[PDB]
This record gives C-alpha cells, sequence and structure tokens, in this order.
C-alpha cells in the first residue's frame, strides 16, 4: 500500500504545517501537525476541556463505531518550546492521504497548553519519531508509520514541504518526479527516540565550505534550523546590523536586509536554503526588526534541523530494519 497526502503551511511565515488526517467510521477529518520529532498521535478531542478549545476541530469517539476506549492508559507529553498536553487513549481507525491502519492509538487530549488552545490551526499532532518516545502509560503505543509499515510497499515516507506553499507527504514510496539529482542517504541513530544523523558541515552565502561534524535532528515539527552557536554567529555576521537580542529571544536583523543563503552537507552532497527561506518576519505588527530562521541551539541541548532546512530539500525517513535519512535537492 501508499498514501499521499497534501500538507500546507498553516500561516503566511511558515510556522507549521497541517495535513488532513482521517479517523474513525464514519471519518472525521482533523487536520494534524506531523512531527518527526515526537512519537504521539493526539487530538483535539470532545474531552479536552472546554476552556482550553479556541476553534480546532475535535475529535469525538463516541461517534465513531470502531472507536474503543484503550481502558487504563494515558498519556502525557511536553514538547521543546514549554507546550503540552494529555490525556486518555482510544483506538481508532486511521487513514493518511488513502493509506489506512486500523487500531491506531489515537490520544485524546482532555488537557492541552495555551500555545495549543491559540493556535485554531492544529487540531493535533501525529509523531513520526521512533515509537520508544511514544508516551502512553502503561503499554506504550506504535505510531501510525510504524503500524502501516508492513503494509507499504517500502518502509519509508517522504516529506516535501513548502515554502509559502503546500507541498506533500508520502508513504510507502519515493516519488521519483519530486526532486532533481540524486538522493543522497546517510546513517541514522535511534538512540535517543530521533531521526538523528550527521551533516558534515556549512557554507554561509557564496563562502567557502566548512567540514564539521553536526549531530542533529529531522524535525518537522520544529519551524527553524537550530545550529551550535559558533555556525549561527558565522551566519549572523554576514548580515549588516544582525544581533543577538536576549530579549526578544533570538537573532534579528533588519527588516531592509537582503539574507545571504545557508548551505548544509550530507555527506558529500549539499543542501541550500535560500536567504529568503531565512526570513521570519517583523518580530512584532509593524517593527522593522526582523526574526531569524537559523537560531542557536545552545540552550537546547541538541541541533535541530526543523521546517526552515527540511523544506529546502526532498527528504526520505527510511525506516528499513537499519533507519538510514536520504535528502535530494528539488
Amino acid at each position: 500500500s501508499t498514501g499521499s497526502a497534501t500538507t500546507t503551511p498553516i500561516d503566511s511565515l511558515d510556522d507549521a504545517y497541517i495535513t488532513p488526517v482521517q479517523i474513525g467510521t464514519p471519518a472525521q477529518t482533523l487536520n494534524l501537525d506531523f512531527d518527526t520529532g515526537s512519537s504521539d498521535l493526539w487530538v483535539f478531542s470532545s474531552e479536552t476541556t472546554a476552556s482550553e478549545v479556541d476553534g480546532q476541530t475535535i475529535y469525538t469517539p463516541s461517534k465513531s463505531t470502531t472507536a474503543k476506549l484503550l481502558s487504563g492508559a494515558t498519556w502525557s507529553i511536553s514538547y521543546g518550546d514549554g507546550s503540552s498536553s494529555s490525556g486518555d487513549v482510544y483506538t481508532d481507525t486511521v487513514s493518511v492521504g488513502g493509506l489506512t491502519v486500523t487500531g491506531q492509538a489515537v490520544e485524546s487530549a482532555k488537557k492541552v497548553s495555551s500555545s495549543f488552545t491559540e493556535d485554531s490551526t492544529i487540531d493535533g499532532l501525529l509523531g513520526l519519531a521512533f515509537s520508544t518516545l511514544n508516551t502512553v502509560s502503561p503499554t506504550q503505543q506504535k505510531t501510525f508509520f510504524d503500524n502501516a509499515k508492513a503494509s507499504l510497499d517500502s518502509p519509508v515516507f517522504t516529506a516535501d514541504l513548502g515554502y509559502h506553499a503546500p507541498g506533500t507527504y508520502n508513504f510507502g514510496f519515493i516519488d521519483t518526479t519530486a526532486y532533481t539529482g540524486s538522493i543522497t542517504y546517510t546513517a541514522v541513530s535511534t538512540k535517543q527516540g530521533f531521526w538523528e544523523w550527521t551533516s558534515t558541515g556549512y557554507a554561509v552565502g557564496s563562502g567557502t565550505f566548512k567540514s564539521t561534524s553536526i549531530d542533529g535532528i529531522a524535525d518537522t515539527g520544529t519551524t527553524l534550523l537550530y545550529l551550535p552557536a559558533t555556525v549561527v554567529s558565522a551566519y549572523w555576521a554576514q548580515v549588516s546590523g544582525a544581533k543577538s537580542s536576549s530579549s526578544v529571544g533570538g537573532y534579528v536583523f533588519p527588516c531592509s536586509a537582503t539574507l545571504p543563503s545557508f548551505t548544509f552537507g550530507v555527506g558529500s552532497a549539499r543542501i541550500v536554503i535560500p536567504g529568503d527561506y531565512i526570513d521570519f518576519g517583523p518580530i512584532s505588527t509593524g517593527s522593522s526588526s526582523c526574526f531569524g530562521g537559523i537560531q542557536s541551539s545552545a540552550g537546547i541541548g541538541i541541533n535541530i534541523f526543523g521546517d526552515v532546512a527540511l523544506k529546502a530539500a526532498f527528504v526520505v525517513f527510511n525506516g528499513a530494519t537499519t533507519p538510514t535519512l536520504g535528502f535530494a535537492s528539488k
């Protein structure tokens, strides 16, 4: 089997991407944030505290003839941005782009933190990291990809995120029309539960490539590119007037600037992020200070190849017995 679904930016900055997902019988379609940095499929629901729902579409398990309470199971997750959610668990039929999994754990939120409530466009998350990170207790549950894998034509999914435009998540096949050149594959460590890999270096604009190992994660659920402070300083030093602002929370730059590109290495191959992809717009409405799309990871503990980086590439998440990642230009 295969599946193919369009993913759409939630706003004009590409802060996140939403993908329609069919849950239950008859189908209830919710727009989920596909997150290769986590491993829980959770939704706003008829069980979510009413004051914490503000415009999201909810899953109502009582209206699904295939929903079953997973008795005794609870979940609770905290994300790198400080947001969180928790609740109980049903199993139900879940379909993405024509690919159907029966018995998928659908984690129903009883509580969500304010950032989720405040984002009316995201109805939940669909985790695509390794199932060892799934938070369901006392019986850990499998991701949608893990449940689908054996049925897929090939044990892979691909992320093709757009810049200021829709893109595609495919399951079970690699669309050879969706990229240019060849796909370069690179090793993955699953020891932390992430799609963790080592970039071979970077360049700023037309500058020379610096060969240096940068361990990080391919994370579709993180907006920006978070890299070591040395790398980030080298980038922003090429932008007149750019500075790190403790009050804003990262590097800012004059909105009048033209940003240089940023290149990252994948083995001997190179992915070029155009400068425009690094512009996240005014820090507040009407400001002439703009927020940068490349930020330091120093306070995170891990480097994160988020959407800024991934949207410059066609990305293969290869879930073979030994997982690997593939990157191609497009």
